[PDB]
Formats: structure tokens, C-alpha cells, sequence
């Protein structure tokens, strides 16, 4: 997968709600690698599981992102919480 690109994905489409790596609208759940692992999301597969089919009420991306940009901004976030989102 290709993390520079998922920046792009990630500035466009869950920026919104989860600027900096965090979570704007439920403060509990965010993109920090403590949260994701406190979730059991701290894995690629999971995050684009998450995205796909969005369950939990999650957005689901699947209408609008091809699986090549679902698997570039999963790398994305994984590389992004493993940095501390800088
Ligand atoms: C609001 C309209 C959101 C947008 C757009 C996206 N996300 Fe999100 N995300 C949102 C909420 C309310 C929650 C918490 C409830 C839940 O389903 O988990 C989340 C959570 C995640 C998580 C899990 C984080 C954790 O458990 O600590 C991930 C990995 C995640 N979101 C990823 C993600 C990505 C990659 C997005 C764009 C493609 C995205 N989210 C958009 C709300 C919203």
C-alpha cells in the first residue's frame, strides 16, 4: 500500500472528523496507537475493515474509495499513530 498517497485519501476523506489523529465528535476513540490498540484496530487489516463496511456506524467507504486507497489510507494511519501523529 502506498501511505503517501493515503495522506491525500486521508485529508479528504476522514480529516474531518479525525484531524491530528484524533476524534472530533467522540473523544474516546481516536487515531492514536493506544486507542487503536485499546479497540483491537491497531492493524491494517482491521482499519480497512472498519472503513469498508463501516460497522459500529462507522462511514463506510466502499461506494467511494477504491480498495487501493482503502488499503493506502489504512498505512497511512498505522504509520502516522506509530509516529505519535507527529
Ligand atoms: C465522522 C463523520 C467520521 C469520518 C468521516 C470518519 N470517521 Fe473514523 N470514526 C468515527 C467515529 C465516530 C469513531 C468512533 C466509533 C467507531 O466506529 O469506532 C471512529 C473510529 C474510527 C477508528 C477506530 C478508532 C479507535 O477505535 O480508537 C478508525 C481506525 C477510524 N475511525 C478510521 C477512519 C478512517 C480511515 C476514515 C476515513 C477514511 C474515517 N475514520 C472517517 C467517525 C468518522
Amino acid at each position: 500500500a502506498d501511505s503517501v498517497n493515503g495522506a491525500k485519501i486521508f485529508s479528504a476523506n476522514c480529516a474531518s472528523c479525525h484531524a491530528g489523529g484524533k476524534n472530533l465528535v467522540q473523544a474516546q476513540k481516536t487515531l492514536k496507537k493506544a486507542d487503536l490498540e485499546k479497540y483491537g484496530m491497531y492493524s491494517a487489516e482491521a482499519i480497512i475493515a472498519q472503513v469498508t463496511n463501516g460497522k459500529n456506524a462507522h462511514p463506510a467507504f466502499k461506494g467511494r474509495l477504491k480498495p487501493e486507497q482503502i488499503e493506502d489510507v489504512a498505512a497511512y494511519v498505522l504509520g502516522k499513530a506509530d509516529a505519535d501523529w507527529k
